C-alpha cells in the first residue's frame, strides 16, 4: 500500500449486494492506505490537498423497458465546514433510443461511465460515489466498477 | 486554495456563452495557480515537467436530427518549438445511431466525453481544449465540462 | 537535470498495423523514461511504487452487423510471482443494438473507452492494454489510442 505516502484509495464495488454499490476494501488492489479510511461507504479524506479523484460504473441492461432508461453517476464532496454535498462530478447517459424489446426479446447493452478530476479537498472531508439505478449494475469485479483518489 | 508549489489549473465552460467553448476560473474548483495563465481561451504553461492534462465535456440533444452528427473532443498543443497546433487527446462520439424520430420526436440524449494523459510540456507552449459542436453543450450541471492541468 | 526521475510512459498506437494493437513511443508526444520499457508490447515496471495506469482506445465501424458485436478493453498486470494476467481495469461497450442496416449500407458509429486507476505494482511487472477487436480501431488520431503509466 504505502510506499509513496500519498493518501491513496482504490476501492472495488461488491458482487454480493444484489442491487447496491457497496465499496469494498482488500481485493488484489484495493488500496486504502495511509490516512484515508472508508467509513459509511465513503472515503474519508485526511490531510488537506488537491486530490485526483476517479471512478467507473458499468451499467448492464438486457433490453430496454418503455420509458427512458437514463442512467447517472455522481461524485459529491460533503464538506465539513459549510457542510453538505457539494457537487463535483457526474455524467448522464441514455442507453436506449426507442427500441423497447418485444420482437427479438431482450439482447444486451453495456454502458461504461468514467469520471476523473483534480479537486482541492480538506482534512476530514467525506466523498461519495452514487448511481441512480443500482438495478443495472453488472457483476464481474475488479476493473469494472471501481473508485479512487490520490493526493498530488 | 493552494497546496503545493505545483502549477495546477481547473477551468470551466462559461454557461452564458452562446455557441463557443470558452473557459472560466473563479468558480467552484476553478483553479489557476502557480504560473499557469489562461489567455485567449488557452492555458500557457509555466514549467518544464510532466503535467496531467484531463478534460470532460457533456453533450445533450433531444432527438436525433439529420442522420449524422459526430461530437469531437480534442486537447491540442501549440508548442514553443513545433509552433503549431499538434494534437494530444481526442475522441469522437456518435450520439444517436438513428431514430430521426417523428412518431414521438424529441426524447433527450446525453453523451459524456472525458480525456486525459501525462505529457512532458515546456514553458510558454499553449494547451487548447475545443469541441466541434458547442450547440450540444449541457449548461445545467457544473460538474460536467472543464479542462485542467497539474505538474507531477 | 530536471526532466524528472519518475517512471513514466505514454505510448500511442501504431498506424501501420493491421488488426493488432502495436504500442509505440519514438513518436511526437510519447514518453518512456526512467527505466520503464515496453518489451513484448507490454510495459515493464522499473521500481516498486504506486502508479496511475490509464488507457484510451477509439473504435469506429460503419454499419451495424448482426447479432452482437461487444467491444472490450482491459489492462492486465502480468505479475512476477503468480505472473499470468490479472484484470486490473475493464470496460465493455456494445455499439450496435439492432440497426442491421439493410436498404442502407449505413452510418458510422464511434465508441471510445477510457480506463484509469491507481495500483500498486512490484518491480519487473508487465501491464498490457488488450482490446478484443483490433479490426475496429481508428487512427487519424493523435490522442485516441494511448497507454500510460506514471509513478505516484
Amino acid at each position: 500500500r504505502t510506499p509513496s505516502d500519498k493518501p491513496v484509495a482504490h476501492v472495488v464495488a461488491n458482487p454480493q449486494a444484489e442491487g447496491q454499490l457497496q465499496w469494498l476494501n482488500r481485493r488484489a488492489n484495493a488500496l486504502l492506505a495511509n490516512g484515508v479510511e472508508l467509513r459509511d461507504n465513503q472515503l474519508v479524506v485526511p490531510s488537506e490537498g488537491l486530490y485526483l479523484i476517479y471512478s467507473q460504473v458499468l451499467f448492464k441492461g438486457q433490453g430496454c423497458p418503455s420509458t427512458h432508461v437514463l442512467l447517472t453517476h455522481t461524485i459529491s464532496r460533503i464538506a465539513v465546514s459549510y457542510q453538505t454535498k457539494v457537487n463535483l462530478l457526474s455524467a448522464i447517459k441514455s442507453p436506449c433510443q426507442r427500441e423497447t424489446p418485444e420482437g427479438a426479446e431482450a439482447k444486451p447493452w453495456y454502458e461504461p461511465i468514467y469520471l476523473g478530476g483534480v479537486f482541492q479537498l480538506e482534512k476530514g472531508d467525506r466523498l461519495s460515489a452514487e448511481i441512480n439505478r443500482p438495478d443495472y449494475l453488472l457483476f464481474a469485479e475488479s476493473g469494472q466498477v471501481y473508485f479512487g483518489i490520490i493526493a498530488l
